[PDB]
């Protein structure tokens, strides 16, 4: 068959009910994150082939970076509560991993202020019970999926994507067979 068990993807032994749809998995710590998201851009390049009604969603992960990968899983929570993802992602990746000006949590909230949220809103939110719940709600995803490593994609709670199985020749080539493997998942 053109997709294939074990190639393009793999099949969790114990499938997630109730599971987000499409999820993805990833740190601001993890350099091959860095690449997915900012370089191939894998998520958007997913969200174009996507069907009507299907999310997307990101969970940060804790287990790089230590105390400051925790801070930034809290910081992810704070984004999606307040629905700023899109304003943070990319200056929490080059603060992290560019240019290394983030090294606290505080350099972290540093981003948020400069891309606009309002101090006080960002420390009520940091220290809500909200998003303590969002932290314990991705780690616990983590969990759910047997997770590994990052950066990881799941659709369904049932399927597991495999870039390793894919064609790497080309990155252009390697970016459109993920986002046509997640679409196909998405109606299997
Ligand atoms: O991070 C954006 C960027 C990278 C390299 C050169 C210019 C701009
Ligand atoms: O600042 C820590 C870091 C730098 C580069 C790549 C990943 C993580
Ligand atoms: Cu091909």
């Amino acid at each position: 068959a053109q997709y294939e068990d074990g190639k393009q993807y793999t099949t969790l032994e114990k499938p997630v009910a109730g599971a987000p749809q499409v999820l993805e998995f990833f740190s601001f710590f993890c350099p091959h994150c860095y690449q997915f998201e900012e370089v191939l851009h894998i998520s958007d390049n997913v969200k174009k082939k996507l069907p009507e009604g299907v999310k997307m969603t990101k969970y940060h992960v804790n287990f790089m970076g230590g105390d400051l990968g925790k801070d930034l899983t809290q910081a992810w929570a704070v984004a999606m509560a307040l629905g700023v993802e899109d304003k943070v992602t990319v200056p929490l990746f080059e603060g992290v991993q560019k240019t290394q000006t983030i090294r606290s949590a505080s350099d972290i909230r540093d981003v948020f202020i400069n891309a606009g949220i309002k101090g006080e809103e960002y420390d009520a939110a940091w220290n809500s019970f909200v998003v303590k719940s969002l932290v314990a709600q991705q780690e616990k995803a983590a969990a759910d999926v047997q997770l590994r490593g990052v950066p990881a994609m799941f659709v369904n709670g049932k399927y597991q994507l495999n870039p390793q199985g894919m064609d790497t020749s080309n990155m252009d080539v390697f970016v459109q067979q993920y986002a046509d493997t997640v679409k196909y998942l998405s109606e299997k």
